């Protein structure tokens, strides 16, 4: 399929990104994009550098050549939407790295499992089209029909897995080619399982199952590793509120635009439009983020940190302080 080539290849290798430390919890992807004419080659380099620097691809007989083909193969599959673009999955990959190596979550998993997670971040939203699963079902869209007929409500997540598998059948872009037997099976199994678990419809059930496993010393060990990978991918996804406020705010600008556009399309089609998707209300960013923090993200991070993931306490602290900063935008309005 397609083939990347040196033209695109080198176009990434000749980015050096001197101003930053990709390993830092305060790494700023917004700066990186802004700091060149080629934001797409910069993002790729950040992924490339993160993966190579972990020394995980080498360990699992993944050469640099195949690695970069893989990244680049994913990039093509991402579109140009406000939020669910290739910058979001590069973000997720970089954030997951910080949770593994600064939050010491590496200790709870094998190297293969850390390698799979870093990879899975990049395939997790392949060919996302700005539109949530709901839209596909309410518009009786062909992908919603296929999902509905096929027995799986996770319209996009199955889509992303399909594309991810595609990319890896080609061995010049197959970052698991060096795995054999049980390891290769696990890599695909867990990668798919993780991606499917990013469907926010399943958020409660996946959080309650990870916690019940974490509190049980007799939990099946393979099942705990798996749920931990699922929880970490989920964490990367909702990690925007754990960043430095200014980075957080810009993430929230991007999603708020993306939601607005779906809601524009939901008006045209004539289908139901939720409050959140409606440009008609200015819809105070502050109150949106405060609600997202109180109902989804603060309880999530606090609970997994306490159960198990004590190294990630900083996520709970930054949420707490990002919240207080939104309350001070309210108090001074
Ligand atoms: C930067 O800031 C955001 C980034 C991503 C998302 C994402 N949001 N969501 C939904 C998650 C659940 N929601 C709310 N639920 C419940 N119980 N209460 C709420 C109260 C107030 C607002 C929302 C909710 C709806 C949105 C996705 O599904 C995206 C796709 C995948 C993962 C997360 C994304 C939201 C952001 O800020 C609002
Ligand atoms: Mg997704
Ligand atoms: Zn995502």
């Amino acid at each position: 399929v397609t083939a990347i080539t040196k033209v695109e290849r080198e176009a990434v290798l000749v980015c050096e990104l001197p101003s930053f430390d990709v390993t830092d919890v305060e790494f700023d992807l917004f700066r990186a994009r802004e700091s060149t004419d080629k934001p797409l080659d910069v993002a790729a380099a950040i992924a490339y550098r993160l993966l190579l620097g972990s020394g995980l691809p080498q360990k699992f007989g993944c050469s640099d050549e195949v690695l970069l083909n893989f990244i680049l193969q994913c990039r093509k599959k991402y579109r140009n939407v406000p939020y669910h673009n290739f910058y979001h999955v590069v973000d997720v990959c970089q954030t997951i790295h910080t949770f593994l190596y600064r939050g010491n979550v590496y200790e709870k998993l094998t190297e293969l499992e850390c390698f799979v997670l870093l990879i899975t971040a990049l395939v997790h939203d392949l060919d996302h089209m700005g539109l949530n699963n709901s839209f596909y079902l309410k518009t009786e869209s062909p992908l919603g029909i296929l999902s509905s007929a096929s027995g799986n409500t996770s319209v996009l997540e199955v889509h992303h897995c399909n594309l991810a598998v595609e990319i890896l059948s080609d061995p010049e872009s197959d970052v698991f080619d060096g795995l054999e037997g049980a390891e290769r099976t696990l890599a695909f199994r867990s990668m798919i399982d993780c991606v499917l678990a990013t469907d926010m419809a399943k958020h409660g059930s996946a959080l309650e199952a990870f916690l019940a496993s974490a509190a049980d010393q007799s939990s099946d060990e393979a099942a705990f590793h798996r749920m931990t990978m699922e929880i970490i991918l989920k964490a990367g996804d909702i990690s925007n509120v754990t960043k430095p406020f200014d980075i957080s705010r810009q993430w929230a600008m991007a999603v708020t635009e993306e939601f607005y556009r779906q809601g524009d399309m939901e008006k045209e089609r004539g289908v139901e439009v939720l409050p959140m998707f409606d440009r008609s209300k200015n819809m105070e960013l502050a109150k949106g983020q405060i609600g997202f923090i109180d109902f989804v993200a603060a309880p999530f991070f606090q609970k997994i940190v306490d159960a198990c993931l004590q190294g990630m306490q900083w996520t709970v602290d930054r949420i707490k302080s990002n919240r207080a900063q939104w309350e001070r935008v309210l108090e001074t309005r």
